[PDB]
This record gives structure tokens, C-alpha cells and sequence, in this order.
């Protein structure tokens, strides 16, 4: 499936080069600009545990998910990944636990040492 493709084709976008955040661009976006720390970011996403026991979709709320980049309002993998994205871009992220919810997890929803997958569309970003 899409997660395996990211394991095999995904770019390692971590500073440490520890394969903790792997990325495939699925649809190229527009312009050269990628968001800066502090920017207000608008996305649609679908997310799952790599074992697919818990699926989540902004589409199920029919409304963008909105967050300020780089403030740790979201897991570290999103601060890293969405920062690399162009407006209009769709990307797949595969995320080791270190960059998601870790050894502790987020029970009962997310188990210890969980690998996460997302598809993310960057709708827009704007300055603080
Ligand atoms: C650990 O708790 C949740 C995790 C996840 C989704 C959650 C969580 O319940 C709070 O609610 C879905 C309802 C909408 N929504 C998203 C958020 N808050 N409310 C951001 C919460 C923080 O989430 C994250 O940092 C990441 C990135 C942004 C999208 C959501 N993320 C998740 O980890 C998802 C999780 C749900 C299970 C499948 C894997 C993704």
C-alpha cells in the first residue's frame, strides 16, 4: 500500500537523517514558497496507524484543519513535513514514533511506539 511505497521511495526529510519522517510528493504544488515558522497553515488530511486500526480525516468534518507551523501544536513530523510543502501540494508522510507519539503513545487512541501515515494537502498558508 501507500505506506510501503513511502518506506521504499520516500525522501528522508529529517535533519538527523534517521528516516523518522519520510515523504513522497503525490501532487506538485504552485510557486516556490513554503511556509515559515509561525505561519497559519490550512490543510486537508487523512491519517492512520500504520496497522490501520484508527483512521482520521479532516474531510469527515468537511472543513480545513488549521494550525500555526512550528509551534509544536501538532506532532513534530507535521512541523517538519508541512514546512517542506508548496501551496496546492499533496504529500504522503510516514512517521516513526519518535516524531509522533513516542514510547508513551496517546492512549487509548494511539498505542506506544506507533508508526503513523498521512496524506496531506496544503490548501494555503499566511503570515502571523
Ligand atoms: C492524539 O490525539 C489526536 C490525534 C489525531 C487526531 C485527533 C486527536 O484527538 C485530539 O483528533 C481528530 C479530531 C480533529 N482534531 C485533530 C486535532 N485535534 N482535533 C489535532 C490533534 C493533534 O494531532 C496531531 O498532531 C496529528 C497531526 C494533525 C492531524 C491529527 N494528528 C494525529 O495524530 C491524529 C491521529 C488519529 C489516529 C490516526 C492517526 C492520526
Amino acid at each position: 500500500g501507500a505506506p510501503a511505497t513511502v518506506t521504499e521511495q520516500g525522501e528522508d526529510i529529517t535533519s538527523k537523517k534517521d528516516r523518522g519522517v519520510l515523504k513522497i510528493v503525490k501532487r506538485v504544488g504552485n510557486g516556490e514558497e513554503t511556509p515559515m515558522i509561525g505561519d497559519k497553515v490550512y490543510v486537508h488530511y487523512k491519517g492512520k496507524l500504520s496497522n490501520g486500526k484508527k483512521f482520521d480525516s479532516s474531510h469527515d468534518r468537511n472543513e480545513p484543519f488549521v494550525f500555526s507551523l512550528g509551534k509544536g501544536q501538532v506532532i513534530k513530523a507535521w512541523d517538519i513535513g508541512v514546512a517542506t510543502m508548496k501551496k496546492g501540494e499533496i504529500a504522503h508522510l510516514l512517521i516513526k514514533p519518535e516524531y509522533a507519539y513516542g514510547s508513551a503513545g496517546s492512549l487509548p487512541k494511539i498505542p506506544s511506539n506507533a508508526t503513523l501515515f498521512f496524506e496531506i494537502e496544503l490548501l494555503d498558508f499566511k503570515g502571523e
